[PDB]
């Protein structure tokens, strides 16, 4: 995907916006006094998310969230987050 | 084809060459060389939707913008938030971040 | 978010109004209007993978085009036939069919 | 999606030329004395099928394939195919 064009903000970019602006009051305690849509752009997103455990010597792991967007032969990758002191056992959960 | 998260894989080839691909970059991250960097196991997650990157006014000058996904199918309404920058300006780039 | 087909659904407005978009084409087929054309219920299946367009060589100068399609996740390595077209020529372009 | 430049086939494309020969034959009765994968191109696919049942007056239906590619905010739509004659409790199944 690349981004469309910058779009005017609709009623519906309202209501996101108006659900997110709840959001980051509870989890982030991020306050605004207005929270007013302007204008959006959009992105097609196709590929697969790989969450990896890696060894990294001795008793030390790290997990991975790795993209890799279509198409299949692709393989330019983004390294999109990780977790540090990961343990040999520990589960591979979403992050 | 799920969106849900496989169960674990163990580790094939391309899950290792996944893993040198990206090793520099984290290796920065640390300061450090890691002696090892072998891929053990994996779980896959389709991922198919569109990113919306969105430029809220707050105030004054003041704007924020946000990420948020919308997954596929086009009737799903649910939108997630998946990231957010403050400390924008009226004329700054809906770019990437 | 599956590729698994949805349970059946009411049409709703946006089933309607793709039956709208459409309809032209189709009455093209029977060669008469619908006095009629109301969405009453849909499935929905998400789709997302890669199309190939593969041009075989069948001997002399014969060839042969196909579209195949693999599905997400990138570690499946299951393919589907989706269409195939004989008749075609060495440097005929491989156009979406 | 927009196919990319052309590529050489390799070992896989004649793997799934190899499948299809098989299947061209067996389903399609085509025969062929040789079957060399020589090229091809990708196209990303990413969207939704919708399969839906329309009424057409009386006692007529019809069931419609429909692809809508992201995003979601695209509204253009490819009728991909249709059934005929089709009755009003007929189950929507996949074609």
């Amino acid at each position: 995907g690349a981004p469309s064009a910058t779009q005017p903000a609709t009623a519906e970019t309202q209501h996101i916006a108006d659900q997110v602006r709840s959001q980051l009051e509870e989890k982030y305690n991020k306050k605004f006094p207005v929270f007013k849509a302007v204008s959006f752009k959009s992105q097609v997103v196709a590929g697969t998310n790989y969450f990896i455990k890696v060894h990294v010597g001795d008793e030390d792991f790290v997990h991975l969230r790795v993209f890799q967007s279509l198409p299949h032969e692709n393989k330019s990758l983004t390294l999109s987050n990780y977790q540090t002191n990961k343990a040999k056992h520990d589960e591979l959960t979403y992050f």
